[PDB]
Formats: C-alpha cells, sequence, structure tokens
C-alpha cells in the first residue's frame, strides 16, 4: 500500500481510532495525553531548553516525560503517512543562515502571499538537513483541521509502523476536532525541501521523518 494523505476527516478519523485502539490506553495513559494537550509549556519548555536531555529536568518533569514517552510507544503508524504541524515564522528563528532581516522582510507579505526568493533561499539553507524537535512533536492528520491561519506548514511523511499517537478523542484531549497525532519528543526528519504553498499564502516545508 502506498502513503496516506488525508482530506476527509472520517477517513482520518476511522484510521486514527486504529491506532486508539491498538493501544489499549489504561486511565494513566489516558491523563498524560489529556493533561500534555491541555498544559503541555511545563514540559516542552524544559525539554527544549535543555536538548532532549530529560537528566537535567526537576523530577516531577522526568517522571512526566518517562510516562508519555512509554504512552506514545503504545501505538505506531499502519500505513505510511502524511502529518501536518502547522508554526508560526518564529520558528524560523532556529534555522542556521535565516538572517534576522530576512526574517524581517518575510514578514511582509503581499496580500498575504510569501516573497517567493526568500523561500527559496530557505530551501537552500534547509534542504537535505536533518532537523530534531526536542520537545514532543504536536501535529494534524488533515491539514487545516488545527490553527490552519498559521504561516508554516511542517509536511512530515511518517514511515509505517513509526511510533505516533493518535489523540482525537473526547477523553484523551482537551481541544477534539484538531485530528492530532502526537510524535515522539525527539523526532529526527531530513528536509525535502521548502516551497510556497499552492497560494503562496503558506510556506510548505516538506521533509521525511526518521522512524522511531
Ligand atoms: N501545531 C499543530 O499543528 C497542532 C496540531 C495538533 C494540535 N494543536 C494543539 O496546539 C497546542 C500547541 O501546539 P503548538 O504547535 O503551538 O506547540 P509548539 O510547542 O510547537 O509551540 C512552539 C511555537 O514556537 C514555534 N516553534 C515550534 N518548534 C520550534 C523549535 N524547535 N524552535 C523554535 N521555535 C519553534 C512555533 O511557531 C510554535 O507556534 C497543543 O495543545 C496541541 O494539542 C496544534
Amino acid at each position: 500500500a502506498e502513503t496516506k494523505n488525508f482530506t476527509d476527516l472520517v477517513e482520518a478519523t476511522k484510521w486514527g481510532n486504529s491506532l486508539i485502539k491498538s493501544a489499549k490506553y489504561s486511565s494513566k495513559d489516558k491523563m498524560a495525553i489529556y493533561n500534555y494537550t491541555k498544559n503541555s509549556s511545563p514540559i516542552n519548555t524544559p525539554l527544549r531548553s535543555a536538548n532532549g536531555d530529560v537528566n537535567k529536568l526537576s523530577e516531577n518533569i522526568q517522571e512526566q516525560v518517562r510516562q508519555l514517552d512509554s504512552t506514545i510507544s503504545k501505538s505506531v503508524t499502519p500505513d505510511s503517512v502524511y502529518v501536518y504541524r502547522l508554526l508560526n515564522l518564529d520558528y524560523l528563528s532556529s534555522i542556521t543562515g535565516f538572517t534576522r532581516e530576512d526574517l524581517h522582510m518575510l514578514q511582509q507579505t503581499n496580500n498575504g502571499q510569501y516573497n517567493e526568493a526568500l523561500v527559496s533561499k530557505l530551501n537552500n539553507l534547509m534542504n537535505s538537513r536533518i532537523y530534531r524537535e526536542n520537545g514532543y512533536s504536536s501535529t494534524q492528520l488533515v491539514s487545516g483541521a488545527a490553527l490552519a491561519g498559521r504561516p508554516i506548514e511542517l509536511k512530515l511523511e511518517l514511515p509505517k509502523g513509526t511510533k505516533a499517537a493518535y489523540i482525537d478523542s473526547k477523553e484523551l484531549t482537551a481541544y477534539p476536532g484538531q485530528q492530532e497525532v502526537l510524535l515522539p519528543r525527539g523526532t529526527e526528519y531530513a528536509v525535502g525541501s521548502v516551497k510556497l504553498s499552492d497560494n503562496k499564502r503558506k510556506i510548505i516545508i516538506t521533509a521525511v521523518v526518521f522512524k522511531k
């Protein structure tokens, strides 16, 4: 079978539920997922501040991280699939070579459309490079199901069998309807390209995730 790319919410929900069923979540699993979706800053900020080094975190946070790591690893993708991580322009401050001025100019769109030259520069700066998200990665099975107004769309191809938690169920998330797929902390992805969306109103960063 070929890679999945969902545009229909019903099909996505059906596919996601299969992961939820295979997960066999306990009350402890449900609590970890829910609390993260509702208040994740206490966990991901310190993780980002010390790379993926859980050993530099306070005891309460290390326990919650080990717990959530364990919950997410309880299910894997049954098919190769694309998930979308919508991001703001601040994300680009982490890219080497893109100057403070490039961003300044980048925010100056032409009726919403982004500068093609600066996007090409991003492509040049990011292509074939492996990036790593130190916090957990909150994504959506269907692009636009959440925060659809954001500038950047990180299109991530997930290999079949990689750890991932589909959590769009009323008991798992404080924000139902975002078709959220939560990826392991430390997710690594090799950027294939950086281009303007079809309508040039978003910057699409396409990458392939390394099976986790
Ligand atoms: N972002 C999504 O696509 C998405 C999909 C699922 C659900 N929702 C919900 O949104 C809430 C928060 O999600 P979020 O995506 O804003 O969280 P986040 O942790 O990604 O927020 C960090 C913010 O800083 C920027 N950023 C992200 N990673 C960065 C990095 N490595 N370096 C520098 N800047 C970086 C982004 O522009 C982002 O707005 C959660 O409750 C989640 O369940 C979001």
